[PDB]
């Protein structure tokens, strides 16, 4: 009935419902463990019950893809200043428990998987174990962008540093993740 398969999902086109004994819905821009794969649907795991989903409905996203490379700097002119300039503060967070995080990253409301940072245009990512996976953030300078990198997709995946940055074109958005 599955594949037995380990891989992460990315909600870019919108919220979610993950179909299962009881449904879940997800926030737009959630990370979603891929755990099985079907022609049509895939396996996901959320906090350890399994559930199921369309695979048009999530982005598939595979670590040990081949992707180009790009350091932080050749990338921050596309990337939204309130992020970029302070990236290292940010980053800082990472890997860490979402109740620790919460505490210096400050949300309006607390919510689980996509949050809000207060006053900025970036959400926090939270991955498997409810720690901080990665960001939303702002792209700025698009038509730049998609001619300097020889970019011709509609989702554009590179590897950065410790990390990953998948840009969607249509909605001038970067997620960093990291791990």
């Amino acid at each position: 009935t599955y594949e037995e398969k380990l891989a992460y999902g990315l909600a870019l086109d919108g919220s979610v419902t993950l179909n299962g004994s009881k449904d879940l819905k997800v926030p737009k821009y959630s990370l979603i463990t891929i755990t099985g794969e079907n022609n049509k649907r895939y396996r996901v795991e959320m906090n350890q019950r399994r559930y199921s989903v369309s695979k048009n409905q999530v982005f598939y996203f595979n670590p040990a893809g081949l992707y180009e490379s790009h350091t932080f700097k050749k990338l921050s002119p596309y990337i939204k200043s309130n992020y970029s300039t302070y990236v290292e503060y940010f980053n800082s967070h990472l890997h860490q428990k979402h109740d620790k995080v919460t505490e210096t990253l400050r949300p309006d409301k607390d919510k689980k998987y996509v949050v809000p940072i207060t006053q900025q245009p970036i959400k926090m990512i939270f991955g498997d174990n409810d720690k901080l996976s990665g960001f939303v953030i702002p792209m700025t300078n698009k038509t730049e962008l998609k001619k300097t990198f020889n970019i011709t997709k509609d989702v554009w995946i590179t590897k950065s540093g410790s990390g990953y940055f998948i840009a969607d074109m249509k909605e001038e958005k970067w997620i960093y993740i990291e791990l």
